[PDB]
């Protein structure tokens, strides 16, 4: 009788997760926080571009441009 | 005498769905849930991309860059 | 006196339209439902790409990527 | 004392106008309703995509998504 | 001690200026109105479209497009 | 004890800056007002265009698609 | 029991910043400020275009077209 998208997020704080972004953006990190609009901290970040790994460490996401988060299988 | 939306999609409640979101991303998934802005949670969710099936498993999907959902025939 | 754009869509009930939304997409079906932000229940609705078809069925688009809803003559 | 933006669309209703929307997309056809946002019914409504043209009869238009409309001088 | 662009573009009433906007468009025009949210009224409006001129005569402009007024030298 | 952004800018007035817009815009001018929504005035400025600048002199730039602003060093 | 994002960025006040906003653009800086709307202002910042590195210097970042800020590890 409530949506469990949150009760999901909060399921997937310390597991890694893959976000996609606006404008084909791909990122993958260690869910450590966020908030009811979606922005997001991430640590051990990385970037994935064409085939490319981009480690950047800790990293605030805003969530408007957030299409979707899926914790890694 | 009301808008039937939300019906459709409170049947599509553990079925599978095709999702089309901004920016030419296509991913399909059974729903679990969703709210009124169209957030959704996918499970056994998967990118179609390039004609390949990217399989994700857990997907929550911000409704904000949704273009649409379609229960899958 | 009043902008006649919703019973223009009320007129469009049970009939089959074009609707086409941001980012190229161009898609027909049978409206059945929708609401003042324009957000549509289509059925037997199908995406038209690059020449190519694909029938999706039951629809549930979202108004804020709408350009346009045109009624199939 | 007041922008005329309004009385512009109100002197156009019954008259063919260009639109042009977001994502390149150019539409023609009569101006029959309109709203504060911009919302628009047209009537004899076509599409011009690559030079040809595409009739689609009535047109609800998203004012969100619309870039420009301009009364046809004819 | 306020803002002076309310001020320029009432200064800019009669005169020519350069309207550029969202995905790539550029227009010329003579600003005849406007409102606080950069709404204009053109007239003897054109679009430059790839060296191409397309005469255009009055034009309404939505101002949440607008990227830029300038008052023609 | 409070962001210092507007401070900046207002510190800015007077100098040439460096302003991009969303669809990759790049232009270059005298701030000379702003407001809280980073909407622009600017003077003497200038569009670069593929490497090449058109000078456009007084500007109303839109806060909404602007990027960033950076006073041109030296 | 709270979003610790605001808290992450407090703590990279005189830190180098990695910030990718829409439209592909890269920046890199000295956090100095910042709002809860993630406008900044950051010093010897610079753009990477294209693997070359322009020097800007002082910038205000507007947060409604940023996609991330990652402190430089
Ligand atoms: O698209 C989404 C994803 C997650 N949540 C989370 O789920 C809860 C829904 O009420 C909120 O606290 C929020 O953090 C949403 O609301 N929408
Ligand atoms: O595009 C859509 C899909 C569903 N709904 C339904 O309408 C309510 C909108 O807040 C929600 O409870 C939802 O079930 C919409 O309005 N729009
Ligand atoms: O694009 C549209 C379509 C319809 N409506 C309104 O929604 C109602 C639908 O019956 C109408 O009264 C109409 O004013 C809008 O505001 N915008
Ligand atoms: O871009 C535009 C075009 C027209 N109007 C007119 O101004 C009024 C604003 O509420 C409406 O009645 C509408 O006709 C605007 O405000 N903005
Ligand atoms: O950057 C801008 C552009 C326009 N305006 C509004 O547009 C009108 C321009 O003369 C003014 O009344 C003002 O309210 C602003 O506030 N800021
Ligand atoms: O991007 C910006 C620029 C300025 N301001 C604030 O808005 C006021 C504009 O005069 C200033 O005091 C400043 O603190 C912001 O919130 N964001
Ligand atoms: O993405 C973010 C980053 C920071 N903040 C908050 O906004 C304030 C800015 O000073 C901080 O206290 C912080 O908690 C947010 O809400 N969202």
């Amino acid at each position: 009788c409530f949506a469990t998208l949150g009760a999901t997020l909060q399921d997937s704080i310390g597991k890694q997760v893959l976000v996609k972004l606006r404008d084909s953006h791909e990122i993958r990190g260690i869910l450590r926080s966020f908030d009811q609009h979606v922005n997001l901290l991430l640590e051990d970040a990385e970037e994935i571009i064409d085939g490319n790994v981009y480690k950047r460490g800790t990293m605030v996401v805003r969530g408007e441009n957030v299409l979707f988060i899926s914790p890694v299988p």
